[PDB]
């Protein structure tokens, strides 16, 4: 006997024993007398297009992959639900928060973030945890990542940290060069590095981590008044990392760790949780907050902003098709229900629109039809018609022009959004010189270790090594721009490994 | 008070005259607190990204059309069912035909040939008659025109002939030269031709039309016992014409007649219905009949083959969203349910190919995953899986390979093929001289009659005159060649619209 | 003899009498031995796969369509060039507009608006003119229409006003009822309704109409001063429009009038030529303007803003490829080289979006790279690698991210953007209102005259007698409200048209 | 310094220290001001539309991805040339092969099967030796291996075999039971699974592994004589091979192993190139031969048919873009020029479909106009137009039809298939039962020794430990089919793997 994933064909077999396997049919329902065989004229003659058999099936057969995700590729899903536990209807009218005891069904996508479909589950790379909530209000996406902070603050840089991230254009390869070049031109990345190589770089498995919306979000209650909040679920199973040793072994022992961690824990009862807390700001806090409260690389310090709990994620069902149900999740930043806006977050406020964007071309023009994807608790009813793979009725004989006097759907004017005042120039403002040292500066002396700084060290020095001696150079004094301590030890080690 | 087509909306709100109207939301579900008015800074100000509702709906927008059809682009659609009245069992074991008074849904498109989508419907040219029947062992698609023959009898000519029917590669004009030089140089076009200019060429709408399957193919029986047969659906409400005057009239007044004819008689209860028969020739028939009998622009003659009463068609059912029931509708000839089977017919052998193969384009990978294309009469079961925009469970976790020791679904010996004989050289053989002239000299002569003889040769030299000397000059010797009055007759006006 | 278009094939033959004709081949580059006849074992058999001539052009063929576009989809095409012969550079830096004297090349698109691919070219409706300069400094799409205003003035009921305007969800045909249940919703087509049915409804050839840019741009000269300006192009051959009464007689005599009088035009020397002019409006007479001057159904008066010219345009060379030169156009606003910027106007703010969104989905993701949509005369270079149907070297192993060291392209701060300041609450400011009669009534006053103003509400009412009762006291009244006596005529022949 | 891979942008920089960058564009060529902040209304508000520099970049970086090839996505390209050597006229006409000293350019791609594009190079698996040589008569694709054979012989078992050796369709894992279970149910593929569970499995690169036609192929002269014949390319490096213990290492120490050893070579002028041969079989000695001449589960002895040499394939050219020239290439087996013919094999006649049907979803439909998939030592022409991104001319104005009097292409007689004669039923003939087991017993005896027979076990009982008790026994017992003490040796270890 193996562990539950190796047996799942087993157990299929074994749940199906008492009844009659099916007729195979073509994909129009035409059933088939052989499916071993060609039709050929002779034993050893040429093959037939009177064979449509062959046709249909291959002709699928080379349709069956569509485009992997351009970031966050590999990754693993389970499905369960969001309860309520305490009260924070002051702060958001929200359905998914209405009372206590409340539940949601919810949907989750663990991920690394460069990887592709094919790589290794135990690598150092931050972890994608988004989460779905089915609400009657419509979907509301919750994009979090394993981390509470990024490495930039501004969307136009995203596509060029995701390029320094993966292949080089010519040769295909992870290159060095291309990964700290950009880092040590952009300092702002120095609070996200010390976060990924810190030991939490690598989790054992997707539940012993954490997740974090990272952005700075707005509530709005039923009076119409606004707060901003920072979102945290936290890991009910503990905080628990891979050693650098051990995670190597297992990227070549067992690729797809991270995939049968999550699917035998609640194929064997053990349901993994999440605690979600939010943190508040006031519309007044934000105008008096030291840093930029909508900078992504910026974290709001627990002993002023201390969390406030909220419900419980739990995740009870596996996949019962991996594609169907996973590779085809779409989740949109966008989504969000009345009582949840977005801040002025730039890297926020370039997520509204790429991901949904970047769905239509992936998946297809009518991907919120899917069934993972569709908002199947609430009543989807506009003007919006046709597309390509139209599955629905689209919507029937109804008026597909608004306003019309034929009664078709109408305007909600309580979802309306809330009104803010903006005033300023319209123009691209600098913000590569906000504050990139001061939170750094506190991770490293008061969060970590003597021992944790230590490993910290070696990590960075074990990939900076393989840069040309002016990027290091270039990359150590945005380190030593964080505490000289930091700086002059890498450079010890750095000192070593260029012999 | 007006037609029923035109009170369409009057009535879908006398239907929802109680109830109230829905919420309108996004596409996610999330409802819309205003829709006629943008999301902008002041109200002389730019328009702002968070405007996710504009671009939801703009998005879709830009994604309504899909490649129309690529021939048979105009159409009309309705749905109804196929009710056998005789026992054709001794010759077919398809179920479609197991006993009198079985009634079996289908579904149909009529259509012209070469006509963009916004083309009008009262012009002169073939007329589609699809009929797709939704079986137990899977869809059934007669796939026919209003004609027992085709203009060509090659399928690698098919392309050729189309581009030929349809706009300039340079001026995107209809071209007359290019017309004629075709049918000209492939004299095989002289029986289809000449049905074409008669007086059905332009049918009242199309419920006064015949439909066939022109294609001879093959039924199978309960023994393994096979012969060939024709597919004839006559029409219950007569053969009944437009004039060239009253084509032309309507051509302007009124580009969707066709269409508003079908869905107002249905509307009024007036539902159409045409008589299916078949014609049977036995192989040894097939060995001694004197053309070749899968001839694409050969009859069988009634004297010899007499016609067989088979069932009825009839159409009561409007589409209620013409695209997603009408635009979307996909028949392959390929769809064929154990008990009918191709004939070796060169131009139907290439139709096995193309059907599956532009449906894929058009539609999508999974297009039979599309409802009204979905065989929602039998149960697919298969190995295969994924593919865009995937709308079911995938099939669930059921093993994807075959052979397999845990019973995914098997293969269903009684719906092997029929075994025929062939010998032979394989090479490419030249069927540009089978007679082209016995079986229309008989129609010129035995079948019209002094006054549509006249008629026949006004239409074709009318249509004729526009192409070069050297065009005409050999057209009219091919008639000639088919009878020299003929002949003579087009040319004795083509000498006067010469000026 | 006949006209040059009839001839193309005729003068393609000629132009190539001198060589021989080209070898016949697979896409492959294979020569094919046969065309005419299907690989088959024996005359009567059946056809093989081993007939790689027969798939490799008969999947081509079934690919041979596109998305037409969803709207302007029925268009005429021509190449030419811009020349400048006044100078204003004082308003504008762009060096499209540098000296007098400077040509640069132009491809123009003429279409109606609501007609599919194969509608007709002579019907009432607007009609498109777009205009694609290539510029060294990248493209610049003035994408204009026959008027300078349209019947909205808010993007997000541009998808409802189109399917008000098109075919029924469920008849697929034209309804009055939602057209002007529509226009008599929103009143603010008052302006634009009566361009329509005015006698420039019918232009008679693409040659005889005037083009403008219709929305309010910015310009910018080289000291960073900006004014705001409206294009207008007008043609040098003469205002002509077509009669309701030879209007409709060609619209089944020549559905393709306006692509022959193009084409045929060009042919015979007699190029078709317009006199570009800008209007202009200093950033404080906007402050004053009685109306909103980014309002779309208005125009800016001549008296008070009077024409300047700036150039010629010419058209001189027909497509020699219909499909790859004129069905491939793409067009996008938001395609604007240094010196000319986008207005505040909530319909063009709309327009940056859309153009390129949907040119993805019509033609693909590198659109752009197709020869026709290339902007040849500037350098393009940056950091956008990959996608669906890579033409060129993918800008080589060039490094892909920016920031860097490596020396790939750089931005040029002189191509910056005018700042502008804006202040206000962000939120969907109600426009409905806006005053929407009076530029209505000076036209039906002040530059018709009696006959005119009688053939224009001949026109309304013989359009609009279809509708509904209801709806046509609402479009009534409206037009009361634009002039009593303008209703009170309608108001007659309606009564009359209702028997 | 490092290794040459490494310095890629170093060399690239250094390539280009005399000139200065280019001007960063947009897509449209148009320069941008900057493009490392985002136009906002005020420093910390939110994101404008009319920020097209943002958006016009994202909308491509969300649509960098296309499909991974179904099979084979993990790769490595290189171009050089093919030379002859030797003169095989005699055979084949085919223009490669017309004198010696010929040349020709090529393009290789090397690939493993089962790993998607970011899995390790390094593990077992066969491995993919693609071969595109660009001739005057079009291209020819010699789509080989590096092994003789395969582990199937009907294509209908293709998807199945794929299925089984890829991801669980629900854990997404990979299934040993899946693995054996299709193996011990075709015991066809003992001959394949030998040579893969051997030393070979795992080659040390792409530079010390052989190449293979592996099926049976057509050859034919200039005066209309054919033979059947093998190719054979042998690496002139040395076979080389990595023990289970490096490979694993290596399987995480560089995933890329075999990508960086290729071009390291290329880039030091240590090119790596490979000795053409060919088996010859007449078609008398075809209906002699023990087996079936065209199962590609069977190769031919050496010792009745010799190897004869042909030339040289050399790799001298390393990929400047590996998106635009390694994963856009697009090898179809079809592409064969005169002279060169595929076989009956029922294998072969199923690629002659497959290929061109995935290259036309994965690329697109005219993925042949890509720069790296163009035949461009010839001239293509014929009468295929349109289709999504028509990228050159369009063949421009020329006629569209075939026949025509107009003088567009012609057909090549001389390049017509070669005759032959084939009689027997049309049906599915079973090829289930030929002899599995004989080539076998020959290998496992008489080609390994000793100690490579020891391995052989130990690697097989290694993989096969995980599989189900009762799919063990039948594995084994197809290994003691070849073999007493074959099955012997792998049921001993076996034994002690399960404890
Ligand atoms: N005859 C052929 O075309 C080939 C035959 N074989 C195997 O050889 C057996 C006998 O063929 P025969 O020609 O009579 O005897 P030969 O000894 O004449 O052929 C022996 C072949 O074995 C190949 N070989 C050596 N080690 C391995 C390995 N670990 N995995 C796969 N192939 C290997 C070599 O390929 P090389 O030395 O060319 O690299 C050599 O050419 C066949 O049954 C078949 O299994 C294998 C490859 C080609």
């Amino acid at each position: 006997n193996r562990d539950p994933a190796s047996d799942q064909m087993k157990h299929w077999k074994e749940q199906r024993a008492a009844q009659k396997p099916d007729v195979l049919t073509t994909g129009g329902g035409n059933p088939v007398g052989d499916k071993l065989n060609s039709l050929t004229v002779g034993p050893r003659g040429p093959l037939l297009v009177q064979d449509v058999v062959f046709t249909d099936e291959m002709a699928h057969f080379d349709r069956e992959r569509i485009p992997e995700r351009v970031v966050h590729a590999k990754g693993a899903g389970a499905f369960g639900y969001f309860e309520v536990t305490h009260d924070i209807t002051r702060y958001s009218k929200a359905k998914v928060f209405e009372h206590i005891g409340k539940r949601t069904p919810i949907a989750v996508r663990f991920s690394t973030v460069a990887g592709e479909s094919g790589s290794a589950d135990t690598v150092r790379d931050p972890r994608g945890f988004a989460v779905k909530f089915y609400t009657e209000d419509g979907n509301w996406d919750l994009v979090g990542n394993n981390t509470p902070i990024f490495f930039i603050r501004d969307a136009l840089l995203f596509p060029s940290f995701i390029h320094s991230q993966k292949r080089n254009p010519q040769t295909h390869l992870k290159d060095p060069d291309m990964v700290w070049d950009f880092w040590s031109l952009r300092p702002e990345s120095l609070h996200q590095v010390s976060f990924l190589f810190s030991d939490r770089g690598i989790p054992d498995g997707h539940r012993h981590m954490n997740g974090y919306g990272s952005h700075t979000f707005k509530l709005v209650n039923a009076n119409g008044e606004a707060v901003y909040c920072k979102f945290h679920y936290k890991t009910d199973q503990g905080i628990k990392n891979l050693s650098v040793e051990d995670a190597a072994r297992l990227a070549h022992e067992d690729p797809d760790y991270g995939l049968r961690d999550l699917f035998n824990a609640i194929a064997t009862g053990n349901y993994p949780s999440w605690t979600l807390y939010i943190q508040v700001m006031t519309f007044s806090e934000a105008e008096i907050f030291p840093f930029n409260p909508f900078d992504l690389t910026k974290v709001w310090p627990h002993g002023d902003y201390p969390l406030i709990p909220v419900g419980k994620l739990v995740l009870n069902r596996n996949p019962v098709n991996y594609f169907a149900e996973v590779e085809q999740l779409a989740f949109d930043p966008s989504n969000m229900p009345p009582g949840i806006e977005p801040s002025p977050d730039k890297m926020l406020q370039g997520r509204l629109f790429a991901y949904p964007d970047t769905h239509r071309h992936r998946l297809g023009p009518n991907y919120l039809q899917i069934p993972v994807n569709c908002p199947y608790r609430a009543r989807v009813a506009n003007y919006q018609r046709d597309g390509p793979m139209c599955m629905m009725d689209n919507q029937g004989g109804a008026p597909n022009y608004y306003p019309n006097s034929f009664s078709a759907p109408e305007h909600q004017p309580s979802a309306l959004e809330h009104r803010t005042h903006f005033s300023g120039d319209v123009q691209r403002f600098n913000s590569a010189n906000d504050d990139n040292v001061t939170q750094v500066r506190t991770f490293y002396l008061k969060v970590l270790n003597e021992e944790q700084r230590k490993r910290l060290c070696e990590n960075i020095a074990g990939h900076l090594k393989d840069a040309q001696l002016f990027i290091q150079k270039k990359a150590v004094k945005n380190f030593s721009d964080v505490h000289p301590e930091y700086g002059s030890r890498i450079q010890a080690l750095l000192d070593k490994y260029n012999e």
